[PDB]
């Protein structure tokens, strides 16, 4: 029978299991929420104190990485991301009163303009990343927006307080003055300050007649104050780890008010704060926030009680699977055992062969900006091809050369672009052109089929031939799959702006 | 029987002369061109050759600062301020071929013209020029490729005739990226012009039409630092149809080059290149010209331009003072040192020269005070060492018209440190110095938005075809308060009187945003 090596260790209760063939079983349960999504609405935004109230008093919003607000609910996404915890977050709350508060000239010209801004960027000659580069651009930094500004700089300035490196002084002092934070601030300020999260801000406008995903965040509007998106948000709706490992899975919380495993995840992930049970006072607020608690109280109770079993052909595939973190939690026990030993032994030096690498880059750009492959990066590159004991350890540590903050192996990665072989350069390279496209289609998806798709009144021959071109793209992994399938758009859509649009995307080859 | 105590000393062949009275009078001739204005056209273009080939061969070229470059003379400009010289601009000109070149960015230009035009001059917050708008909605094309690798190559062959010596983190950095093959950026010049006196900062500009109005755009360092130059020249040329600003003798010359107060200047500064002569008549060029012909037409421009540079020279201008103190004041310091020596031996120019001295040495100890404080932090305080060093500033003063003086030195352009104090300064605790100059800082300012009122809310009113008449008088009176205005009181009163008495026809049918006047005139008051 099978053999426990590991048992419930973590915060994922991780456990591994081995049988006689060799083949080895993970069992293991969610992380605890690293994204707190708020599909919000005005009125209903009372119930979210007792949301947060449930988090804090479990330990698990400091583990929250990344906070979204849609709607009406960026308000407070954007105030918990700046770091206000329950008690400050049901105090300003309570006091707000912002259905009446949202009503100014900003959100004026957004029902005026809807129409030019659709035309205008619908009709471009090159695609734009999202309708929100414009209006940053013609919306630059009224009530609603100083509260959340003045209340996410407090927060921010006591937080850093609390606490530098010259990076997070100097959001410091400009703050001080009396800026605004951005989503820029709130990515750098993360890396240090638990408290404080990034922030996406999102919703969905309708311009021209066709609906459009608008989105504010730290890779698509960096330097965007955070208070300014919230309002802009706001104002829509009135218009109408190991990415290739299964034991790598970020868990959601996802708020909402009373391939496809992503779907189920979601619904799975998702929580309903109840309206209805046996204009608003103190009481009346006290009640809702605390259905709201016990709600998300519940669902966090449960979700720690769901498991799940991954097989593998042997202890050492497991040990691939599991990121560093994963990997610490279970190193005691596994060096225990004699095949769980060599594996942690191997990760040790694949961690030691990327460690050179990442040092010989950085000692090429103290001489130069522009990379190139000095004596010492040839060699590690060597070193590296070196460790693989098999072709999956290649394709493996390709992968880890994609790691996605890691600036110094991007930069390589450019030059490997070039070229004349070292395997697990190569490897990366081809994975990296992988992921570039799948970025692509999305984008692609997100801003050219998605409009036309739901455009009112669209002919049912178009709606199939959009549908079909999402899940081609979802396929996609180089510009000629890519193409393709613009050609076809180009090609068969029966009319215009989807058909422009089709060409402007193509990867120009 | 008036004393010389100087005479033509130097470029401007300054002289110095005393009357009894103590009356002192300066005579001055023009400076050497500092900015080129090439006011452009495709086929008439190639005449430029010529100008700069003049420019060139009367060591005129070098000291050109600025270069800047409208409608289809963006082209010219950017090549010229990338550092081409004479002989390779002139080739490079000849084999152009611009009938094919001068596509889908110039056809969106056509078609998205009224969008664009409404969505500007609609902002509840008013931006600073569509450039904003152009350069977002048109990131990176025969021309546009051309331009870019031309001034790409001129430029680092440029950068690397520098000393290998030290060669600042600056511009290697620009090296690297534009090897790669990334394009040069306004900003990029705009750096490297500081360190490379053969390339100039840029400045392209053109006027479209969009939604019935004409609009100036407007792409250069301030506005648009990060704008690829050759797409910037591209949307130009397809738009859809140091010294002391105080002083009377610190004033900038331009070359302004044409086809066949400040208003006589700038005629007086202008070159007009003739088309038409016994070896042609070209004047049509507003077919396929020989080589000859071009040869010669640049031959035209050639002497022409010449012809005016040396005219220039000649002209002479007289500025009165009360006395030889007051002429030192007015003079920057390259001036002063011009004539120091003739000066010192005259005890009222060596009294003059020496409160010179002090206040060059005064106004460092303030700068380095500044630095000495940012050793310890970015946000800037009053320091011991700070206070003291306005303290002595204050005591400098003889009158009160040192006062406003050194007040105005705290405001020279590029000076950051003093930038920083003058922020500082904003908040309030009297130094009589400082005061003075967040005074003249805040005057500065006005200045600047009623330029900027001017540029971006009158112009496209006031030549709008078929504007009644009342408003154009309206907008006329309005543009003379507006460089008249200091404060923002003055400048909110001449955006009242818009909002006042400017009168637009009800266009129903003119979509969203068809008199934008009156409200861009409110959407720019000064908060107060």
């Amino acid at each position: 029978a099978k053999v426990p090596l590991v048992k419930g260790v973590g915060e994922r209760n991780l456990s591994i299991y081995r049988h006689s063939d060799g083949r080895v079983e993970v069992v293991v349960s969610p992380p605890p929420p690293a994204h707190l999504v708020l599909s919000g609405g005005g009125a209903k935004g009372i119930a979210f104190p007792g949301m947060v109230q449930a988090l804090e008093e479990a330990d698990k919003l400091k583990g929250v990485k990344v906070v979204s607000g849609s709607s009406a609910g960026a308000i407070c996404a954007a105030l918990l991301a700046s770091g206000m915890d329950a008690k400050a977050f049901t105090q300003l709350s309570n006091n707000l009163d912002l259905p009446r508060l949202l009503n100014d000239p900003v959100t004026a010209w957004l029902q005026e303009a809807s129409s030019e801004l659709g035309k205008l960027v619908r009709s471009l000659p090159g695609p734009v990343g999202n309708i929100s580069q414009l209006l940053l651009t013609l919306l630059p930094r009224q009530p609603l927006e100083d509260l959340i500004r003045n209340e996410s700089r407090q927060s921010i300035l006591a937080h850093i307080a609390g606490m530098r490196p010259p990076e997070v002084t100097a959001i410091a002092e400009r703050l001080s003055a009396g800026g605004g934070a951005t989503f820029r601030d709130l990515e750098v300020l993360s890396r240090h300050i638990p408290a404080i999260k990034q922030l996406n801000i999102t919703g969905t406008g309708m311009f021209d007649g066709r609906p459009q995903l608008v989105v504010f965040n730290a890779n698509l509007t960096p330097d965007m104050d955070i208070g300014r998106a919230a309002l802009i948000s706001g104002a829509l709706p009135g218009l109408f780890s190991f990415p290739e490992s299964p034991l790598g899975k970020d868990e959601a919380l996802i708020v909402k008010f009373e391939q496809n495993d992503r779907l189920q995840a979601f619904s799975e992930q998702t929580v309903t704060l109840p309206l209805n049970s046996d204009t608003m006072t103190p009481e009346q607020k006290q009640h809702l926030q605390a259905q709201a608690r016990q709600t998300v109280s519940g669902h966090l109770q449960q979700r720690e009680l769901e498991r799940e079993r991954h097989e593998f052909p042997s202890l050492n595939d497991a040990v691939m699977a599991m990121d560093d973190q994963m990997l610490a939690s279970v190193q005691v026990d596994l060096q225990n055992d004699a095949a769980g030993a060599e594996a942690l032994r191997f990760r040790k030096d694949a961690q030691q062969a990327l460690q050179a690498l990442d040092t010989a880059i950085a000692e090429a750009n103290q001489t130069s900006t522009s990379l190139v492959i000095t004596p010492k990066l040839a060699s590690a590159l060597r070193n590296l091809d070196a460790l693989a004991r098999r072709p999956e350890d290649i394709e493996w540590l390709g992968k880890r050369l994609n790691a996605p903050g890691q600036r110094n192996f991007q930069q390589l990665l450019q030059v490997g672009t070039k070229q004349g072989l070292s395997k697990v350069l190569t490897s990366a390279v081809a994975e990296m052109q992988k992921r570039d496209i799948g970025v692509k289609a999305e984008n692609f998806i997100r801003e050219v089929i998605y409009p036309s798709l739901y455009r009112p009144g669209q002919p049912a021959a178009n709606v199939e031939l959009l549908q079909r071109a999402v899940r081609d793209l979802g396929e996609a992994t180089t510009p000629a799959e890519f193409n393709r399938v613009l050609d076809g758009i180009v090609k068969h859509y029966r009319a215009s702006t989807t058909v422009e649009q089709a060409k402007a995307w193509r990867i120009p080859v």
